[PDB]
């Protein structure tokens, strides 16, 4: 039951299962695999693709020649597998050269040596076919106050996102670009930390319509906010270019669990939402089978990532479906909340005494909402226990 | 020393002074103050004005008789003392009726009464001279999943922010919006919840001109997010119209601390910002004295509001100004990072061999960024403490 | 399906199906309920008791004759639905005597009355039946870090909480008292934070036997602490007298919303634990149905709070008795665990080569610990989708 | 100004200053340090000693040759500078051994592995003349639910624990244990996460009198807490054998800042208490240069943290010696909260109709804290603004 296929397009970093193991406190638990054998295994159970940074799939610092040969063995394993690549992105934050940000480092040598790393990047993504080039800027912010004037900072990153803009356009591919926001780890605090604060960036660049948000959903709950609300008003805006899918408990270091691990509920309001507006961009996992785990635990682990999503999936068909729970939210006025506040406009409200002096606002007060049944309806339904 | 003029532009909410200490848990500690005592009280200690929610100045379901003489004593009492009325707001939360909001309340009626309440306010902010019109949506959110689509509630916000300007536009009035956000309580979660989504939002309204943000220290800090930061990303788009001040110890309920309780450096390199980017709204403070206090510590706890605000400034100007610290701000290469990475343009960023062939990452890599002596010749002048 | 009786020891606080919803920025919307009448109602719905504070059932000031009269009527709704009061508590919290604490306020005959008012309470609590005294030391704490000396402060919440074992000594009666941590709210730090702090304070008590905690759930997370965890400490130490059961999203205001919701993974975990370690007290309720709601919502959320834990206790129970997860837990070495590190004593482990000179950590370090297939598995039983 | 002598008995860990500076995402930016560098350098900064964990000083694996090499190397460092080894502690947290747990591993094999690593260095511990042995237990916990049963967890720690006060008394050594809390990370939870929770832990272990805490500021605020309270517990219960002094930024990673960064009041009020309990143990840094620095950067964080310490220490001194603020503490009644509440005994106090029938509740109701006047004291004190 439960079996994913590659139509469900689920989609896995080769650095996710790839992950040795090395955290703030410890060596690496796993040896390094091949990317060859992450794409292999990936599709026997059922994936769809894979995405990479750069220097997953090219050592850093890779002769043309030993370049040629890491894609060309990638690329075998794709075609062996049937596997997609619809994201790529680059690792502006590993090189201790990038100490102090990419595009935001003070040194200006180090932020147009970042530009070169990423372009380069993005030629090899339209290559391998990508519709999506991920930008997390793990290392743009701070520790303390007097190191960065983020005013200038977000200037440097403007100018950045608008070079590549400008390349992408010259080049004529047809990549788009999606911004990573997550709030602090490893810099003390990050720019951009949420969803909102990237879309507003965007906003303010030159070519908007070729930049939307990839959230991430243990980055917004590190902030303590509600993933299901973020990945809404990026719907809303029309911006939700990819997603980044795991689990998180709440406000601690981002921790990459297993997606459907974490706030299991905001994960079945994530994926009704979804499902609901018919995103239709992959189901990326950006996870990390624990440490204690061993390669078996590995792929029981990716394996669990999309298993959880397919439950919650069926969960939340079963419970918009529901005559009982479609009743419930037409007795809270959900129907009621999707109708004009005021088409017949402005005049016509301000001319309108049902809106003011004959309003019966202790009438309307003692209207309850019933959300409460129509929760534990929400709940019967993820736990599969109704009746 | 440190004694505050009404030169320096500080503000107080009615309803912070007069706040009579009720809290989840327990009863009022505090007697209701009349707005003149306030006033006058504020105006004693060096206070430039005043702010008011509708229900703070207007008992709320008042005649038209009794309305017009709350005015008329308010009025007298500004002009008795000089106090301004910089901003006002409405109350869209204390009353039941808008129990599930306000502007996305499910229930139509209550949107639309929602609106009219506003406008009512509106005219009266006018003809008290305020330039700033909030907007604080604390009941728009949920406690559940089902209860909100919040694609229709941001459908539902946007039509009312934009029925409001188009009001303010065809009475012809100066005044602009300024949007609050906080990302919780007294929701389980509050939409538009940080800077960043409010910016956003604006920015999908009509008129977006016409609509900022009133960002305040503790709703930022609520989330675990850098609130200079924050402020210098609203600046960076030219929206920082208004701001509350207060303190806030972390993750917790919104503790209202007065201006410099909470997080101490924070407040400091928030006057750093906003003395250096020239703002020049209020500095107004939205805080509550503790219940323990009697009203002499209300007025003790408002005048430490402003004289801290007046030592962080002394001291954010004595650091800016320090030929030491400014040494140490090129030693990080502060002025590097305000330059261009690529005024030379995208081709010969591509044709640099220096971005790239020919940058020696080893070598970059090796320089110390010397932010921490930075940092402590910062605390050094915070503290007073130089040598 | 899922039907509660009184056999599953389902109790619930007056203050929780009455409370009116007064928040702290908004008015009551819901009428006051007499207890009799959440007696009979909370009887329909299958609970086995209720719970009190002082003033929940008696008013506040009220007259001896008064008393009594609200007692009889309470006393005959409880012999009309044969419930039960396993539990009483005094309000040291609402009327502004209280500000500065009860226990701990630095006025020595606000600490004096305080232990007047519990006193008188532990009279009546014993002659309702209740088997624990609850304390909620809500107000002892600080705003400020000069307002309580907190060595002092424990000092007087150790003297007072001894007078209070010696009165029931002294009585002859066999109720014990149960401590409830929080970590904040309303204090902006409330003493004795977290179950370990209470369970610390407990054993310096002059009779620790009489003492132990009543860990909330939500209390637990508003710390981003494990609650499953925190409740295993205290059974560990024999002091998990009572408890209160509800829901919390992480770190934020006090939310007290139904139990299941919130961190639902972490509700399945706690209640697995209790089952497993045959934990023998009340399944109280210290819950809020929202303010959203009418009375038909009240019941409905203190239905859904019995109904979530009776879910929880099938699918745990299901988890423990699956062969392929005890299976699973004998590959992770859960029984290992539970074997002693060196019952042959500490010279044979010194003597022992295995334990070091022959100890192959490479080998042992190669191991998995299988941990993400047991999770799978409980993740599967969690939700019904085993297969 | 502020310069650190030896008696100051400011310490420092081996790992601190030397940290290469590797992160979750990051590669070193910083060589190694030999430790012979370390002490020279911390000993013309001013510092009295250094701490080791034993693979700080010892490569994991070294022969006995090798060990003694180390070792030797390093005593002429101390005895060449007057440097002080007052703590040592053992690694069970890096090598992949111990990627479950140490003392709590699942695996028996690993838990007497580790008790055998720890014997070995509390030899070498007492030889090089330590006061106190600390453990810091970051591998014990879990990321799910089932992975570990925390009653066996708990009884497997009590044994180590036992067993190593066996190890010590059967030697006659006068060394102590000081645990270490904190909340998370590496693990998803820690097993004893707060003070309070060690401190309960502790009075359960067969010899309790030998072992205490050793709390670090950035723990306890990685759950929220207040860390001066919790050193207030500590001290109140005799148990404050050490301390790990640095600054955090709220509910985030562990960011091991330097002292007096992160929460600087926290910081004042911790000093302060610590100054006037006459806390006599080392002065001891756990924090990190950040990886953005040089050794130039690495030697002025670690003179920031001391300097940081005496300007407080310097602050906090003029505040307690303040007649003002004398007068102040009797106004908010601090000298009535260190006086006992009922030393008449409980009679008296049933007896007393003052503390009953006779108490005028609403009078003491009225009576203002004063606490924000206070508060303001000690900010215009702690940031040298008297006047
Ligand atoms: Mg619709
Ligand atoms: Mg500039
Ligand atoms: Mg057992
Ligand atoms: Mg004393
Ligand atoms: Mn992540
Ligand atoms: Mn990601
Ligand atoms: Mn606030
Ligand atoms: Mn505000
Ligand atoms: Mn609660
Ligand atoms: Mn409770
Ligand atoms: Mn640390
Ligand atoms: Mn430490
Ligand atoms: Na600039
Ligand atoms: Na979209
Ligand atoms: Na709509
Ligand atoms: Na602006
Ligand atoms: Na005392
Ligand atoms: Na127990
Ligand atoms: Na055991
Ligand atoms: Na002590």
């Amino acid at each position: 039951n439960y079996a994913p296929t590659p139509v469900d397009r689920f989609t896995f970093g080769l650095w996710t299962v790839g992950w040795q193991g090395r955290d703030p406190f410890g060596d690496a638990t796993r040896r390094a695999l091949d990317p060859v054998e992450s794409v292999r295994r990936l599709a026997e159970l059922g994936a769809h693709g894979v995405t990479f940074h750069d220097d997953d799939l090219i050592p850093f610092g890779s002769s043309d020649s030993e370049r040629e040969e890491h894609v060309k063995r990638f690329r075998q394993a794709l075609d062996d597998t049937g596997m997609k690549v619809p994201m790529a992105t680059t690792n502006l934050f590993t090189h201790p050269v990038f100490k102090d940000g990419g595009f935001t480092a003070n040194d200006r040598d180090v932020r147009r040596y970042a530009l070169r790393k990423t372009i380069r990047n993005i030629d090899l993504a339209v290559e391998l076919g990508a519709e999506t080039y991920v930008a997390w800027g793990g290392r743009e912010g701070a520790e303390s106050g007097g190191a960065k004037d983020v005013r200038d900072a977000l200037d440097r990153m403007k100018e950045a996102f608008d070079l590549l803009g400008e390349y992408v356009t010259s080049q004529g591919y047809d990549i788009r670009f999606a911004i990573e926001p997550k709030p602090n780890q490893p810099r003390g605090d990050i720019l951009l930390p949420t969803v909102g604060h990237a879309l507003a960036f965007i906003e303010r660049l030159e070519r908007p319509e070729l930049y939307g948000v990839n959230p991430e959903v243990g980055h917004e709950q590190m902030a303590g906010l509600n993933f299901p609300h973020g990945i809404a008003q990026a719907l809303w805006a029309g911006k939700l270019f990819h997603i980044d899918l795991n689990g998180q408990n709440g406000i601690k270091y981002d921790q990459d669990l297993r997606f459907g691990a974490g706030d299991l509920r905001a994960a079945f309001w994530l994926v009704d939402l979804l499902e609901s507006a018919g995103y239709s961009g992959p189901r990326h996992f950006d996870f990390k089978p624990p440490r204690t785990e061993d390669f078996d635990g590995v792929w029981a682990s990716a394996a669990g990532c999309m298993r959880n999503y397919l439950i919650l999936k069926e969960r939340a068909a079963a419970f918009r479906a529901d005559p009982e729970v479609q009743e419930a939210l037409r007795a809270s006025r959900l129907d009621e909340l999707a109708r004009p506040t005021a088409a017949d406009g402005l005049q016509a409200l301000l001319d309108d005494r049902s809106a003011f002096e004959e309003f019966d606002v202790d009438a309307a007060a003692a209207r309850g909402m019933a959300f409460e049944r129509l929760d534990q309806l929400a709940m019967d339904h993820l736990l599969g226990a109704r009746g």
